[PDB]
């Protein structure tokens, strides 16, 4: 470690810990920046050499974390929990968690190489027939094609290409990750991830939330299944079975927005998928980012700074060079550089993703002046919710009208059902997926799911919660969890489940602050400077305060609550139930064993 980066001496008292935390702050922004910068150089340009460099930067990060970590223990281990300064307690608490810096050097290098190799496999995997990439090629197929065989070829090709080679590395990664966090006091890595919510009843509270939401999902599923049956017929859709996992618009069946045209209740009303209009009007990536920004400035939140526009990667590079397309928002920890990296496509769902990513940036802009240890969401779910809350307003027919994307205006029960149905495809359909992913990963980290059951347990959960089935036979050579970005990239998932509930709590509160008095699902907070001030208070808090209290100050309650989401969707929840009953649907999938046949001429 460079001499300037090494910790000095501090008295072993709270006065010393404050000086310690200040000295750490100085050196940590330098260390984080080199690490983030090397990650950027790799992710926007995947080469052997960029991986080498990133690995070197990560090693320097661990060295730093180890030295400042061990000094924090040496001086403050028996006393930091009794410090008067709550923010100081949180800073020291972070610094003394070593994670992968607990590993000896050889295992640190193994760990860093595993992350790099798993990232590369995911972001460079192709399906060959001339080879299709995930983004845009396979994404477009899953979203747009209605050919059973084509969908299958993309689904199977991607799962095989990405999943199969990851499996040996994932096993090695799990074991090392566990070894690292065990020396911080956690039974397994999952326990450390869950600790961020600082709630002893976290798993039970999530389970209770899901119990309230499940009927909504069952009704949506049944209704969509029926529409798929009308299209694909009895051979490929079982009206009492799970839906084939490739037919729902998305590689992971996680959001069903893309099959809206097949399920829309009242096709005579305004077309709520404005993708056609965006293309017709010639929208590109930077228009999408600028329109998102202006929503934020309408609230008197910050614009994107010059460094964002100069640094960001907003389209897939046309020089064909390899990049991580999966959209992400970057804090370089120097209070100046902030960037999005997205292979943006001109679609309505991408417009929402742009808002999602810009929500991350806006958090980073608002808390940049906190101590480095506190530059995070009040919990991870908060960071995930910010952009989605604004996108709830943007998606409204009224708002789309204001920005030139929906010329016809209507306010009637049919138009409302269409809107709420479309939103259900994006929000309700995701809930079981958002919930299951980390149930899977928590079982893997705990050892309940050994390598010998990775795919068996994955599909158990996928069927259990989403009521989908794989459209070709799978076995334990397959590693279908690995074909989802967050697994090889070691990004936790439960945050997205929390976010999908929390965003409706946020929406409700911001709408009330805006002075809006209509139905929750027609609220648009655009240009509410009062809504803006209430959201800014959250963003400025970082992780300086318990999330329960930040939530209470914002929405008036100190807990996750499904009631705002239920209220938002209530009209369509009622309508879907009525439709399914009148069609005599079976809710659920009692033929749990059923899988579709292969197409006759597949794949030739
Ligand atoms: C779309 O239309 C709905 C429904 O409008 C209501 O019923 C229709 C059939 C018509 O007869 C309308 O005249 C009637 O308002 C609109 O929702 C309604 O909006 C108003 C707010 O502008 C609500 O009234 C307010 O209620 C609060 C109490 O909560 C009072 O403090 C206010 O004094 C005020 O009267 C009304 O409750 C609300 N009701 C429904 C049916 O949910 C909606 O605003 C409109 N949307 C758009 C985008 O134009
Ligand atoms: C992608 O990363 C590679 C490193 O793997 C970059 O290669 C360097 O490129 C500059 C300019 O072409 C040369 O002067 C260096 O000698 C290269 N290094 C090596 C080791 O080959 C490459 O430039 C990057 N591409 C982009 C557009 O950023
Ligand atoms: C597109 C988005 N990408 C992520 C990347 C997170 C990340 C974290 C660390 C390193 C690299 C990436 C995010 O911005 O949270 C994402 O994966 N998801 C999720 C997903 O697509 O699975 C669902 C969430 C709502 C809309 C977009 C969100
Ligand atoms: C796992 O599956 C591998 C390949 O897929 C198989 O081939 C297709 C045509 C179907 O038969 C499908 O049901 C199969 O999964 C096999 O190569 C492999 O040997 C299978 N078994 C093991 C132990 O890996
Ligand atoms: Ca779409
Ligand atoms: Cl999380
Ligand atoms: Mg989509
Ligand atoms: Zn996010």
């Amino acid at each position: 470690l460079d001499p300037g980066l090494q910790p000095g001496q501090f008295s072993a008292d709270e006065a010393g810990a404050q000086l310690f935390a200040q000295s750490y702050q100085s050196s940590a922004e330098q260390v984080l920046f080199q690490s983030v910068a090397a990650s950027w150089a790799h992710d926007t340009n995947i080469t052997a050499e960029n991986a080498r460099r990133q690995e070197e930067a990560a090693l320097l990060s661990q060295e730093f974390a180890e030295a400042w970590g061990q000094k924090a223990k040496e001086l403050y281990e028996p006393i930091w929990q009794q410090f008067t300064d709550p923010q100081l307690r949180r800073i020291i608490g972070a610094v003394r968690t070593l994670g992968s810096a607990n590993l000896p050097l050889a295992k640190r290098q193994q760990y860093n190489a595993l992350l790099s190799q798993m990232s590369r496999i995911y972001s460079t995997a192709k399906v060959c027939l001339t080879c299709w990439s995930l983004d845009p090629d396979l994404t477009n197929i899953l979203a747009s094609s209605r050919s059973y065989a084509m969908l299958l070829f993309a689904w199977e090709g991607w799962h095989n290409a990405a999943g199969i080679p990851l499996k040996p590395l994932y096993e090695d990664f799990t074991a090392l990750s566990n070894e690292a966090y065990k020396q911080d006091g956690f039974t397994d890595t999952g326990a450390y991830w869950r600790s961020w919510y600082n709630s002893p009843t976290f798993e039970d509270d999530l389970e209770h939330l899901y119990q309230q939401l499940e009927p909504l999902y069952l009704n949506l599923h049944a209704f969509v299944r029926r529409a798929l049956h009308r299209r694909y017929g009895d051979r490929y859709i079982n009206l009492r079975g799970p839906i084939p996992a490739h037919l729902l618009g998305d590689m992971w069946a996680q959001s069903w927005e893309n099959i809206y045209d097949m399920v829309v209740p009242f096709p005579d009303k305004p077309n709520l998928d404005v993708t056609s209009t965006m293309l017709q009007q010639g929208w590109q990536a930077t228009h999408m980012f600028r329109v998102a920004e202006e929503f934020f400035t309408s609230l008197e939140l910050s614009p994107m700074p010059p460094e964002f526009w100069e640094g960001s990667m907003l389209e897939k590079p046309a020089d064909g060079r390899e990049v991580v397309c999966h959209a992400s928002a970057w804090d370089f920890y120097n209070r100046k550089d902030f960037r999005i990296k997205q292979c943006t496509r001109v679609t309505m769902d991408q417009l929402s993703t742009v808002h999602h990513e810009m929500g991350h940036i806006q958090y980073y802009l608002q808390y940049k002046d906190l101590p480095v240890s506190l530059r995070r969401g009040a919990n991870p779910g908060f960071h995930e919710a910010i952009g989605d809350v604004l996108a709830l307003s943007v998606s409204t027919p009224e708002h789309l009208h204001k920005i030139g994307l929906l010329d016809r205006v209507t306010n009637d029960t049919e138009s409302d059902i269409n809107y709420l149905l479309k939103m259900a495809l994006e929000k309700i359909a995701f809930l079981p997926f958002g919930y299951l992913v980390d149930q899977w990963r928590w079982g893997v980290f705990s050892g309940r799911t050994p390598p010998s059951r990775y795919n068996f347990d994955w599909w158990y959960l996928r069927t259990k919660y989403q009521g989908i089935c794989p459209p070709v036979t799978r076995n334990e050579t397959h590693f279908d969890a690995g074909a989802k970005f967050h697994v090889p990239n070691v990004t936790p998932y439960i945050r997205y489940f929390v976010s999908f509930v929390l965003q409706f709590q946020f929406h409700e509160a911001l709408c009330k602050e805006a002075g809006y008095e209509g139905p929750l699902h027609q609220c648009d907070i655009y240009r509410s400077t009062k809504a803006g001030a209430k959201l800014r208070k959250v963003l400025r808090a970082g992780s300086s305060r318990p999330w329960q209290e930040v939530l209470k100050d914002m929405v008036g309650l100190d807990a996750l609550d499904a009631q705002p989401l239920l209220k938002y969707f209530q009209l369509v929840t009622q309508w879907l139930q009525e439709q399914n009953q009148q069609n005599g649907e079976v809710l659920g999938w009692p033929e749990y064993q059923w899988h579709p046949p292969l197409p006759d001429n597949y794949p030739e």
